[PDB]
């Protein structure tokens, strides 16, 4: 009975719909009937044509602000260079109309889609804080990729304003279900970055997404680090096809790349999944994402299978994204338990770092407290110090169940001597995993240089339930 949309460049969108097995499987979650009627969708980037003929129909002004000028229309600035053309690309992906002769369709093409205008001037904290934390009772899915810069040498993460936004979003938000905001892991590949020196997209808070190429390999741009979860398709080399979508003065364009691109495709599907179930929490969703995503065809050379018998890497975390197992997995979804916090102070003094150093620690994971963990999410290493060459340091850090993380990868760029002060490095390898027993943290010095440095502070942050566990893959 589902007809499939019968826009002209629809058939081009290679990455929601093929015969070959290399999609989005998208088409499944629209003939089960949900296409995102009754989800909104915010892009925070440089503005939104909310008069684009493939974009109007599905436009929300409630969805929407300008906070670059303060005012509610979030237009965005023409110039002949077209520069703020990237956030109304990304609406397209999300909810660009079905059906109507124009352009392509978005993942959720009956879904509700707003922008917010911030990228557009000076992104202060605040800028960032008031965009995160708009209309959160009307806002359902919050798509973003900015944070710091992909040089390869720089850390950096939401400063207060902003953090407390991602707080209050996942707390109180959406009837306090929680805001779902989700972001692009970077695109500092061609700089070695690393991602998780991204406090951004590093945030349990944030789910985050990948890209793959058509031919399924890891494109030029893309970070790896331990915290993205799943992966949607973007673009690859010039035999590869590309994202196809709304562009800036009523157009359409078959050329949008990178992994902002992937961000809003994974959003999309993350509206249609709400659609399956309303009900589902910031949390619930994450578990959808881990349970459902797809290594079948992803080519990298780091796929390991973690304690609970999951494959994940750290370009493409648990895969490909899988529209119809993400709707079909949501209708009779059980809330998870309410989220526990277990924190472990591990040092009992300063250790020199040299070569290389090795710590290893056994925990109870809180047993006997109501924070009593045995039941994986997120995990973060806490860590404080110092090192003279910040770049020629790798890290990593292994759980009980026998799972390699790898907290940071060496940077080249990146030669500063400030080294980390608290920065939770986080990890989603271990969903679902038993946390009590050996942890270890290797630090080591990828250099042939005599390089120096103490570390001063290692917090082992754990974050789950224990309850409801399945059995392992
Ligand atoms: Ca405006
Ligand atoms: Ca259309
Ligand atoms: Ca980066
Ligand atoms: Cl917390
Ligand atoms: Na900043
Ligand atoms: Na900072
Ligand atoms: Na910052
Ligand atoms: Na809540
Ligand atoms: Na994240
Ligand atoms: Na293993
Ligand atoms: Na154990
Ligand atoms: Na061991």
């Amino acid at each position: 009975v589902y007809q499939e949309p019968t826009d002209p460049k629809f058939p081009q969108q290679w990455y929601l719909s093929g015969v070959t097995q290399r999609d989005l499987n998208v088409k499944a979650a629209w003939a089960q009937g949900y296409t995102g009627h009754g989800i909104v969708v915010s892009i925070l980037d440089d503005g939104i044509e909310k008069n684009h003929p493939d974009l109007a129909g599905n436009y929300d002004p409630g969805a929407s602000f300008d906070v670059n000028d303060q005012d509610p229309d979030p237009q965005p600035r023409y110039t002949q260079m077209n520069d703020n053309r990237h956030g109304t690309r990304c609406a397209g992906e999300v909810a660009a109309v079905a059906n109507n002769g124009v352009c392509g369709v978005g993942v959720a093409y009956n879904a509700r889609i707003g922008g917010v205008r911030m990228l557009d001037g000076e992104v202060t904290d605040a800028v960032e804080a008031r965009s995160l934390g708009l209309n959160p009772n009307h806002i359902h899915i919050y798509s973003a990729s900015w944070g710091p810069e992909d040089d390869g040498k720089t850390v950096d993460g939401p400063a207060r304003l902003a953090e407390e936004a991602f707080f209050r979003g996942v707390s109180q938000g959406r009837g306090g279900l929680g805001s779902i905001f989700v972001w692009a892991s970077g695109n500092g590949g061609r700089e070695h970055d690393s991602c998780n020196c991204d406090g951004y997209t590093n945030s349990i808070y944030t789910l985050s997404i990948s890209s793959a190429t058509q031919f399924g390999n890891v494109p030029w741009y893309s970070e790896a680090c331990s915290s993205t979860l799943a992966t949607t398709y973007s673009s690859g080399n010039q035999n590869e096809k590309q994202i196809v979508t709304t562009d800036l003065r009523q157009k359409c364009t078959e050329s949008h790349t990178g992994t902002s691109a992937s961000a809003p495709l994974a959003a999309g599907i993350i509206a249609l999944t709400l659609e399956a179930n309303k009900n589902l929490t910031w949390r619930d969703m994450q578990h959808l994402v881990v349970q459902t995503s797809k290594p079948a065809h992803l080519n990298a050379n780091d796929w390991a299978t973690n304690g609970v018998g999951r494959k994940v890497s750290h370009s493409y975390g648990y895969g490909l994204l899988d529209a119809g197992a993400m709707v079909a997995l949501a209708q009779n979804w059980t809330t998870v338990a309410p989220q526990r916090k277990c924190i472990i102070d591990i040092l009992t003094e300063p250790k020199d770092i040299g070569k290389r150093l090795e710590v290893r620690k056994t925990v109870t994971a809180c047993l006997g407290e109501p924070n009593h963990i045995t039941r994986l999410e997120h995990a973060q290493a806490r860590l404080t110090l110092s090192y003279n060459r910040r770049g020629d340091l790798a890290i990593h850090l292994v759980s009980p169940m026998g799972t390699r993380s790898t907290l940071l990868a060496a940077r080249p760029h990146d030669y500063s001597a400030d080294g980390f002060n608290d920065w939770a490095f986080m990890t989603t390898h271990s969903w679902d995993e038993d946390p009590s027993g050996e942890w270890v943290l290797e630090i080591e010095n990828t250099s042939e240089a005599n390089n120096y440095g103490t570390l001063t502070k290692f917090t082992l942050v754990l974050y789950g339930t224990a309850s409801g566990s399945l059995v392992p893959r």
